[PDB]
């Protein structure tokens, strides 16, 4: 049930903000929403109860009790051969593929009498607000009506928001929203592509589908240029993706496999999953990347706890006493480089998020000492 899904999601957020977390938002109409997201997660984490649904699902809240699922974005999915979820896949079970658009996901939710958009982790991000602005345009009033009724019926429409001012890798000329899929809030089931295709009002915004009879599209995707790739939809409705080496080589940034600082940066940027899949045929590289991932997740858990714990437990005391406790915790953990971050938490950080960004940047300066043994 909806309450059971909510309980499992709250259970995932107990660990640390490094993994699964939630955040409360208030819309212009004053309604209270709780979004469940994530930062870094290993295969083992994705195996936890309903963890795959912890990437953007939103509930309208009444205190700590959920009233309804306001928005249901897609479940987390991965690149082919990225981890056990997408290994040993029967490629002949691929139903069809879709153009993988390169922007930012925006998902609908009904707010009072208004149909609005939310980005991955916020209802007021820059993409979310710009997306809302588009839906207000008279040239999209028929779509707006369509989306509003869907939402009042318990369905979430997921779009890729693209724009020249929202460039990731691909260069889009105009700002627009491309319809990717429509998911039922309560069950998580998707309306078939065909059913969406049937609606002449929606078709113009619908992402392009390519029918499939063989897996030849895969190697062609990997070797293509000027495209990110495609999202495959299986006979059972599940997804997996194929990104071109060209796209990943630009998204990764530089020479990750030849420079530990750059590899760690890729991991921090959340792009090592693509890199890992790209080198799936290169066992050494694939596993090397995993080792750095594991090393980074382990460090982040430890560092985050250490800094937050020390601040919480000694924030009240004076500066000298605090500094001594900070020195103690830092020194007593081979984490001497964290003293500065701890000293900065005394006057607090704009969020357990700000703290995490300083830790990430600070890690890139002291990366040398954490390179996994053997590399
Ligand atoms: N046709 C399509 N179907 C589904 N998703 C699509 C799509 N084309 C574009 N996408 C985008 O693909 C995104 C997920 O794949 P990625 O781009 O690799 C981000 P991720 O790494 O999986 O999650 P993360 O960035 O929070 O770590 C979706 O959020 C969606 O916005
Ligand atoms: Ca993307
Ligand atoms: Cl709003
Ligand atoms: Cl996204
Ligand atoms: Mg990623």
């Amino acid at each position: 049930s909806m309450q059971e899904l909510f309980n499992n999601l709250m259970e995932l957020c107990k660990d640390s903000q490094r993994k699964f977390f939630y955040s409360d938002d208030v819309s212009a109409s004053g309604r209270t929403y709780r979004i469940f997201s994530y930062n870094y997660a290993s295969y083992s984490d994705w195996l936890l109860p309903d963890a795959l649904e912890c990437r953007g699902i939103m509930f309208e809240m009444d205190g700590e009790k959920p009233v309804r699922i306001a928005s249901r974005p897609m479940e987390k999915f991965f690149n082919l051969n990225e981890n056990p979820f997408t290994m040993n896949i029967d490629l002949n079970d691929v139903d069809y593929i879709l153009t993988k658009e390169d922007g930012s996901l925006v998902s609908t939710y009904l707010d009072g009498d208004e149909i609005l958009f939310k980005s991955k982790g916020s209802i007021k991000s820059e993409q979310a607000l710009m997306a809302n602005g588009i839906l207000m345009n008279i040239n999209h009033h028929r779509l707006r009506d369509r989306l509003k009724e869907l939402a009042e019926d318990g369905f979430t429409a997921n779009f890729e928001f693209v724009a020249p001012t929202n460039r990731i890798v691909l260069a889009y000329q105009e700002m627009k929203i491309i319809l990717l899929n429509v998911r039922e809030n309560e069950t998580g089931e998707y309306i078939s592509y065909d059913d969406i295709y049937k609606d002449a009002t929606l078709r113009p915004y619908l992402v392009e589908r390519y029918e499939i009879d063989s897996p030849k599209w895969i190697e062609e995707a990997k070797n293509a240029e000027n495209i990110e790739g495609y999202v495959a939809v299986m006979k059972d409705g599940s997804h997996f993706k194929i990104k071109s080496d060209w796209y990943v080589s630009l998204h990764s940034t530089k020479s990750s496999l030849d420079n530990p600082e750059k590899l760690f940066k890729t991991i921090i940027d959340g792009a090592s999953d693509d890199l890992k899949a790209m080198y799936a045929d290169d066992e050494y590289s694939y596993r090397k990347i995993e080792a750095f991932e594991t090393t980074y997740l382990k460090y982040l858990d430890r560092a985050l706890f250490l800094v937050l714990d020390c601040h919480n437990k000694h924030c009240g005391k004076d500066r000298k006493t605090y500094a001594m406790e900070a020195q103690g915790v830092a020194k007593g953990a081979g984490m001497d480089h964290l003293f500065g971050i701890i000293m900065s938490l005394y006057q607090g950080y704009d969020s357990q998020e700000k703290v995490m960004c300083e830790i990430e940047q600070n890690f890139l300066k002291n990366y040398k000492k954490f390179i996994p043994e053997g590399y």
